[PDB]
């Protein structure tokens, strides 16, 4: 399952996001975009968890979690 992550602070790192999704299951890939072209609020990420039941658990678990002061938004790409 492909998972979309939004509202990332420019200080959020790929390893930070990875550690969060790994609380829920196996993570096959984690792409995080926090540039200066994104704002300290509008970074985004794309996470692949191959077990869809783990992905769903992570979506429910992590959506609206504050990371660096912004509630992140997590949902399936589909």
């Amino acid at each position: 399952m492909k998972i979309l992550v939004r509202n990332l602070d420019r200080s959020v790192t790929e390893a930070e996001v990875l550690e969060l999704f790994k609380a829920y299951g196996k993570v096959e890939s984690c792409v995080v975009v926090t540039d200066k072209d994104t704002g300290k609020s509008k970074g985004f990420g794309f996470v692949e968890m191959p077990n869809p039941r783990e992905a769903i658990k992570a979506i429910k678990g992590l959506n609206t979690l504050k990371v660096k002061g912004y509630g992140i938004r997590v949902k399936a790409a589909e």
